């Protein structure tokens, strides 16, 4: 008669999977991933750190990149994530088995990346990837720091309850450059009240709009560069149209508000 | 010369580790651990929940007092953990291995319990035990039903990053009896301020007293008898001097405001 | 220019995911699968074992067979596993959820299912599926008993380190029959001589194949019903074609030693 | 009445716990451990590996032993492990905190050293530690080069399931030495016979004083000096009287076969 149906992939936008060559953020900071996935490398004295690294084939160009950079396998200490979905965290077990790279995350964080996104708590088994193991948990607010440049975290749950924006102070043209890597903020299909799963999820959310509003930003990034107005084909330019944090909260909250509204009345 | 320190075993008052016999709390729900140790049992028509398993070696007398009140391996069915340190989750391993359950937590307590509380954020490596693995990872507010008993989480972290309040409605006499498992809300030794391991952990605390103020709460429970004034072994007057949740709230904030000047003072 | 390729999907054969209802092997043993995958549900009075659940997306209809014969989902206990790929254990996370089932696998199944079938000797993470923790750990010869029925574990590594073959008696008509439920011992596209991921395979290959056709073997049945010569849609003669162990193990060594030669030919 | 007894430490004897300087094998291999306890380091020009850590407690003193050396915490690259008992990979999680250590070992040692040593198979919960996890898994034969050095494991299941000798080849006075890290082949009150946990335990013990009575050995080390008759303490003549492979493997299996005798008589 008829079969149960085949498992489908997790397929994207091809611009999303499109390499590029490494575009520099900030004196020691580059954006190493594809034109539509932001992963960032941070070259230090004492070695890499990687903030995200995409969807899950792109492990060898991000380490193509890295070469490019200076950076040999050995050379990258730390991965960062900003959540543990697939197109975020896809490649970090491969990473770790191919480099000397250690992941730190928070504990949300961390049992999501071990599941390899399975039972996710929205898009259940549909967006599965490599399991991996965090190396260090981290706390909201906690520092970690590599060859002098000083990372924190702050927690902003909602897109997942691990969700996390990364900030980090490096240089340019001589001065301070406090660069926030905030994480997403959408509901994508999401059942935002009375969710049986995450029960808190509009007060996390409305929180974390919040959080973003406040954090340390002369620059913004985000994992989706579109969602911060990023244009990474852009080249000398793409971070000219850039959003500010203060921007980028609003817009997700003004959205966020109008599903809330469309929920209702579905 | 002279030798490292030999290892230090985990040692505890003997009231801690003096067995009793089932002290019943309401009409389905019984005290089975040690006179100053609280290990829940929640006996339903479809299983029965344990709530905390006390200290490592109490495996056997948890599954003794289990089986005087009809309760068979195979039908104890879930574990739930006020929090993951040893005197509390010290047998959930062993327990595990020897019956159906499986564990319910939250991430950073499954986390602590999945490295046997070793790396703890204030004690290091002195207060392990045996580690385990969660079945099931909750969210705050997230309800859990067994056999018609609806189990809510109420997070409440700063004892641990995890610590976590259970309620649930049991009967007594006929009337329904709002019970509250509330989690440890003490500091002991801990750096308060400034702890680069725990940033927030101020404020945590401060929303944790909130939250157990609020809680419903016909009945407290804690997982130190003694924090909300029972006394296991006064037979029927075990309960009569316990605390509401406020007044257990209020007092661990006034000796949490004692702690942070005497911390400053030192 | 040319974007990275889109992950792919693990399809299979339609006949591999064709629902069937339960038949019967012996008066405690059902198959429970699919036309073209094994899962074979042994019922005793203290409970339900599971050897074996397909493919990740047969869970709800291993549910609903259960269901029809008198399982419920409390009622499963035990999951066995004859190896950690995802047409055989890819539901096993998700029926650990949905049900009371525990899994007992040995340290190498253990490890592969640990991180979903990643990073597999052979395939990369070309074949991953949701993770899942093992609850017990067993070694060669051990022996596991629910309700009476005892099951015998026979490590046959090659396919993968970890594959096994368990082995039970049942009754039919009144007589006993020994079961044997025999791995896998295809080598699909593997290298071979000189892998350096599994040096002894060759070794390992030759002393499984002496353990398959020495196991007590009244009934053989394999994870794909062809390799040992079953037909699940053909009802009342389904197994009347099935092979012995030993036919089975000479046909896997006759074909091993063509795909040897070719290889040294290649 | 009687309390339930308080938890017991692992103690052991002085000299297991005395640090020494690092001791000279050859022209990159040193021990660093203790007195009583080997504990591995190789040094090349690409990093560091250590093969055993020894107790828990020997962390800082091996951190301050490889400071000597030259060797930074970034630079300690690989942790290999004879088995994962307290007393050989104490240390294992906190270097892997505090170093850019990742741990290779087989599955068996894997499942081991991820629970902390607990549910021992003949030691039960007595002798746990704090858990780690295995960066890579390794097979029978399979190889890992650091800097040039080649490790190639060697399987000798008995004392733990998981129980591996290392063999690597360094240099002294310009030849090549081949040194055998063999494991312990003790069985300190084991049941031999008809373990339900381990049935073909004799039968692994005799492939295994097969294997280490096989090895390239030069230069046998074990991970209790004592076993091949190594004086940490003696200086230049520390290695003077160490016995061979062949010399070890034949002791072990003369001590064992009268265990097995004396086990028939009990
Ligand atoms: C698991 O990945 C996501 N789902 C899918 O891929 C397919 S299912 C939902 C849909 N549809 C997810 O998490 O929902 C992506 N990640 C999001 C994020 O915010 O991380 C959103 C990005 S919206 C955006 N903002 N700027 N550009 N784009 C494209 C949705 S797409
Ligand atoms: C890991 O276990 C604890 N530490 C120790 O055992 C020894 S070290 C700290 C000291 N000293 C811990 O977590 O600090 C215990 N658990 C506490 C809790 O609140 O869970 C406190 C209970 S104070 C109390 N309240 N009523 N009765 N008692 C005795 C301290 S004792
Ligand atoms: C991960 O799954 C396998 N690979 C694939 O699915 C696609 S890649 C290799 C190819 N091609 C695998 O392990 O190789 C399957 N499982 C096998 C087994 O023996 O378990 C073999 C079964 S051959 C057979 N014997 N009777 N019927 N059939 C169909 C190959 S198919
Ligand atoms: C977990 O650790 C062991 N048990 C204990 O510590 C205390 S309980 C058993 C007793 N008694 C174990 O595994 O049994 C040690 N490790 C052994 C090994 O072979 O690894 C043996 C070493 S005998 C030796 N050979 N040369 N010197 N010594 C002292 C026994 S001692
Ligand atoms: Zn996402
Ligand atoms: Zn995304
Ligand atoms: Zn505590
Ligand atoms: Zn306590
Ligand atoms: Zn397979
Ligand atoms: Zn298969
Ligand atoms: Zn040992
Ligand atoms: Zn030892």
């Amino acid at each position: 008669e008829v079969p149960l149906p085949q498992l489908r992939a997790y397929t994207v936008d091809a611009s999303w999977l499109q390499p590029m060559a490494p575009l520099q953020i900030a004196d020691h900071t580059w954006q190493i991933g594809t034109e539509d996935l932001t992963a960032l490398l941070v070259q230090t004295p004492d070695g890499a750190v990687l903030l995200d690294g995409g969807m899950p084939q792109m492990a060898s160009h991000l380490l193509d990149n890295m070469k490019a950079r200076g950076v040999t396998p050995r050379d990258l200490r730390l991965i960062l994530l900003s959540h543990a979905h697939a197109d975020h965290a896809g490649p970090v077990a491969e990473l770790k088995r191919r480099t000397g790279a250690k992941v730190a995350a928070n504990a949300e964080s961390a049992v999501l990346l071990a599941r390899g996104g399975s039972d996710d708590l929205h898009f259940g088994d549909g967006i599965t990837y490599p399991p991996a193991n965090a190396d260090r948990i981290v706390m909201d607010g906690e520092v970690i720091t590599v060859g002098g440049i000083v990372f924190t975290a702050h927690f902003m749950a909602g897109h997942t309850p691990g969700s996390t924006a990364w900030t980090w102070t490096d240089t340019r043209n001589g001065k301070p450059v406090r660069i926030a890597y905030a994480d997403s903020l959408s509901a994508p299909g999401y059942q935002l009240q009375g969710n049986p799963r995450y029960p808190h999820l509009i007060e996390d959310y409305r929180r974390s709009f919040a959080t973003v509003r406040a954090l340390p930003c002369d620059v913004l990034l985000t994992p989706h560069p579109g969602a911060s107005n990023w244009d990474y084909a852009a080249g000398a330019r793409a971070g000219a149209k850039a959003l500010t944090c203060k921007a980028y909260a609003d817009a997700a909250e003004q959205k966020f508000d109008g599903q809330l509204a469309k929920e209702t009345a579905g």
